């Protein structure tokens, strides 16, 4: 169907999803000199103490670590947000080479990968209703660079062998997403979209300034995943990132000077 290849990749998505050419598409390049420091932006509140991970799934485009979102167990508030948003899943985008893989860029710099922690606004009741609203989602984006290992990532890396191909899932309980955060919660924010079809313009993006470091071995394991299902020709799950889209009539704000 849509994907990341030569014949079905991002430049083709507008044919099935015309919002791909819309006014608030993501990702974008973050021009750090043009972003506006906004002193009215509050610190982010990340409350992940009671998070309940359940499962990890290869969906053919990335792998999602899924959470129980039927109660306020893992929530994001504050920052640019005016409500309570519940964590539903996180996943990554990454490259075939360490020099690319992120979706957002910073002064045109591409990082090796990018983590998206996806949350939905509880005033809309469920994720499927939230994506139909302009303030439905809050996505926390975190850049990954290759250097020292991230100890909190290793449990994810080690299960990937069990979900090599599209449609495979595995039990994945007791995973603590706090182990994926950098030290600082300084962030940029702007209004945008899902970065995969259906590309809905429902996201408040919150992109952290500080990257996390992961080891070369950790990202190598991401690159052993497959886009295909079992019993089909092997297509490595790499370069599953959408490039930067036009900023159009949007302002990126910074929580820091
Ligand atoms: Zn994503």
């Amino acid at each position: 169907h849509w994907g990341y290849g030569k014949h079905n990749g991002p430049e083709h998505w507008h044919k099935d999803f015309p919002i791909a050419k819309g006014e608030r598409q993501s990702p974008v390049d973050i021009d750090t000199h043009t972003a506006k420091y906004d002193p009215s932006l509050k610190p982010l509140s990340v409350s992940y103490d009671q998070a309940t991970s359940l499962r990890i799934l290869n969906n053919g485009h990335a792998f999602n670590v899924e959470f129980d979102d039927s109660q306020d167990k893992a929530v994001l508030k504050g920052g640019p947000l005016d409500g309570t948003y519940r964590l539903i899943q996180f996943h990554f985008h990454w490259g075939s080479l360490d020099g690319q893989g992120s979706e957002h860029t910073v002064d045109k710099k591409k990082y090796a990968a990018e983590l998206h922690l996806v949350h939905w606004n509880t005033k809309y009741g469920d994720f499927g209703k939230a994506v139909q609203q302009p303030d439905g989602l809050a996505v926390l984006g975190i850049f990954l660079k290759v250097g020292s290992a991230k100890p909190g990532l290793q449990k994810v890396v080690d299960v990937l062998d069990s979900i090599k191909t599209k449609g495979k899932s595995a039990d994945f309980t007791n995973f603590d997403p706090r182990g994926l955060l950098p030290e600082s919660l300084d962030y940029w924010t702007y209004p945008g979209s899902l970065t995969t079809p259906p590309l809905l313009e429902c996201v408040t993006w919150i992109v952290l300034k500080e990257p996390i470091s992961v080891s070369s071995e950790q990202v190598l394991k991401f690159r052993k995943l497959n886009f295909n299902g079992e019993g089909e020709p092997e297509e490595l799950m790499v370069d599953n990132w959408r490039p930067a889209q036009p900023l159009k009539n949007r302002q990126i704000k910074a929580s820091f000077k």
